[PDB]
């Protein structure tokens, strides 16, 4: 626990700490191997982030039970390159992150699984299944989204979706064409134990060529051997996943939805609006699970594998909420991430042979700043659990996507090799990390 | 070494690491005693300001020989209070920050050694000397500013420089009211062995009452012993510090100037001007001495003292250059600073009884951004050591100044007790950090 001890307005009130962390520390550093892994990222989740929904939701002085436990903590860089020039560009998105901590390799803004040669990389997870691991890949965005798909698909642009837009935009990967496939077949082929979240959607396209041609995607699905539910009862009844069963959730037509609903920040928003209280969507139906939910069964069904296994968690609308300078929105995805790596450490804490790793793939345009603050951007004020206002601006774009932003932010672990986040590191440190502390070649 | 390995456009060529961490990292805990502490605060130097330096004076897979070198490595939480409600305050100011992690109390904005009932505490300079330690306090602002005047001064609003505003603006601390007086006359009591900085301006003012009443502060100072330096040479020049011949230095009237130039960020700057390479500041003088000059001679007169030293060592202006939108200033101020934290690094390795730590008071406004983004607030385009352009974006005010925000951000540490500051901690944490280190009391 490091939540202020008392009473914050006088002395030592607002610590965290109650002695020397020295022994504990020591004690968190074990380099024996993992068993398994648990990847939780959250999309866009900066440090600001994070102190913004800790502020928001448990007070200044409150804590994170699930990221803010995590013991072994540090700062790691995840610039991209440029595609012609080989040079860094300071601020990535989505797609070449998730392919530096999956393949080891920087990229360049929207490739996924290939290099700036555009050269196919293997992933994390596809080595863990070689090995004979239970392969997790779980997130609230749409399961193409650059998050999921780098750990299984190979492709020049993350808008590679399906057969129609992987033809018209990375013919190369393209079936039809002799290449791997869209993000979807390709997604199919590579056949993770689990894998839940949104994108039914590109489901319902056609394939053009391949054994399973003229069949939906949904159809290639079924005709190989995958179960599929699509709501929580439904995932909830799944008793196995495994290569002769696989699971596939799709709990949504695109993205997920949000847990929280506010309203947009705008100009002079903190100063021309009131204060903002956010309250649960009532848009989300009860029967789509969460991410905690997802996390539950995955963790339960992998778990079942003696020889280990390996997931990836994405709380991936953190990200799209910041993008529409949506405080509530962005900060409810926050919590919701909160709940799933509390899922993480408990069963973590028990089986004793399992790393952990809490994370984001780049850092975002929410600030927090005084009430008073006059911004140019977009921005609102908050009602905290504190009862104070807490202000957030949005002051980094005039179109319609706050954008993201470069600077390096925190990673968290526990467990087996967790002393490898500590200090400055590399996103692309992150997959060696991972390599190593499963010991997969 | 946490530079990028090699090529990094290739696999592997971006990684930090080198091998696996465990060990060494189990070898840079200790929980014996530190002899001597030795503190540097960039003032608003977030991960974003860190970043953003590294970026353009290192290259983005470059490491900074002294800031990016500390092994333990957490987040640290720096709300202050509102002064009313004794509520948080998500954005601190430099003298309730500086405040926190000199007496291990919260305060409210612009307070300095005082709580939220304006009532004194003790702090860890003050006890540090109490206890026979050498102290010193090194800024390259006016030493009266509140990152430095926190150590050694109680008055209840940070603008109480002198008697002249001190009688006005903290009634109740002005000698001729009976309270303890204006930060300056606070400073000279306080009489640390080393003391160096800016802010020579105020001590042309005559104190209104008490021994020295009717001479200048400067007059004070030499009538009780203390030895004035006002240039590098004459700084180099000094043999010993102690009680009987404190040291003070004032190298300029107000602010000490930057080490580099190059214009103001402005709207659409990084579209409508060409990118900017940064130059010296033709305007700071040679005779100046820089940080890590001022670092040495506190180092080495401090280090004749056989029980130990306290050093606090600010790069103050980091955030005043992140205030006025000037990258150039801003990044320069973070180099200036890396320099002095190598000093105190070779020194700690050296000595191998001493605790180093890095940080900042506060986040700031700065945003590393995309090259061709569309920002509301001031923007640049820079070429950076790797040749390739880093957009840098303040949007957070429509003012003259660009504002403070409230992200938790980076503390590292080397040396005795250092684990204490992994994981999530509170700026008050580091207080008691601090005094558990020297055994103090
Ligand atoms: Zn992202
Ligand atoms: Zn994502
Ligand atoms: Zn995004
Ligand atoms: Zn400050
Ligand atoms: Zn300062
Ligand atoms: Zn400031």
């Amino acid at each position: 626990n490091r939540a202020a001890q008392g009473d914050i307005t006088a002395p030592g009130g607002a610590r965290r700490l109650t002695g020397d962390q020295t022994a504990a520390l020591r004690d968190s550093l074990s380099d024996k191997p993992a068993k398994n892994i648990i990847l939780l990222i959250g999309d866009g989740m900066g440090d600001s982030e994070i102190t913004a929904a800790r502020n928001y939701a448990e007070g200044a002085g409150g804590f994170f039970k699930g990221i803010d436990a995590l013991p072994l903590t540090g700062q790691y860089t995840h610039y991209a390159l440029n595609k012609k020039t080989g040079k860094p560009d300071y601020v990535t998105d989505s797609a070449a992150s998730a392919t530096a901590w999956s393949t080891g390799v920087k990229t360049y803004n929207g490739a996924l699984g290939v290099d700036i040669h555009e050269k196919d990389h293997p992933t994390i997870l596809e080595m863990a299944k070689a090995a004979g691991l239970a392969t997790g890949n779980v997130s609230t965005a749409e399961l193409q989204d650059a998050t999921p798909a780098a750990l299984v698909a190979h492709v020049t642009s993350r808008k590679c979706y399906g057969p129609s837009a992987t033809s018209e935009k990375c013919p190369g990967n393209a079936l039809e064409k002799g290449g791997k496939g869209s993000i979807t077949e390709q997604l199919l082929n590579a056949r993770a134990d689990v894998t839940l979240g949104g994108g039914a959607k590109t489901f319902a396209e056609t394939a053009t060529a391949g054994e399973w041609q003229g069949k939906t995607l949904r159809e290639q699905a079924q005709a190989r051997g995958y179960q599929l539910v699509s709501d929580a009862a439904s995932l909830n009844s799944v008793t196995e996943a495994n290569q002769q069963k696989p699971l596939l959730g799709l709990f949504a037509d695109g993205n997920m939805p949000v847990r929280w609903l506010g309203p947009k920040a705008t100009y002079h928003g903190n100063i021309d609006k009131p204060a903002v209280t956010c309250t649960p969507n009532p848009q989300r139906n009860d029967s789509v699970p969460t991410l905690a939910q997802m996390t539950d069964k995955a963790i339960e069904l992998l778990s079942k594998n003696e020889k280990g296994f390996f997931l990836q968690v994405e709380g991936a609308s953190i990200d799209k909420q910041d993008h529409a300078a949506n405080p509530c929105g962005q900060i409810g995805e926050t919590v919701d991430l909160d709940e799933a790596v509390q899922r993480a450490l408990e069963f973590a804490k028990k089986e004793g042979n399992t790393l952990v790793i809490v994370t984001a793939d780049h850092a975002h345009a929410s600030q927090i700043v005084a009430p008073d603050t006059k911004a140019p951007g977009l921005t609102q004020a908050l009602n905290t659990k504190d009862g104070a206002v807490m202000v957030m601006s949005y002051g980094n774009s005039e179109e319609d996507s706050q954008e993201h932003t470069g600077s390096q932010l925190r990673i968290a672990a526990y467990g087996p090799h967790a002393a490898n986040v500590v200090g400055l590191t590399d996103q692309t440190d992150l997959f060696y990390t991972m390599k190593a502390a499963l010991g997969l070649k």
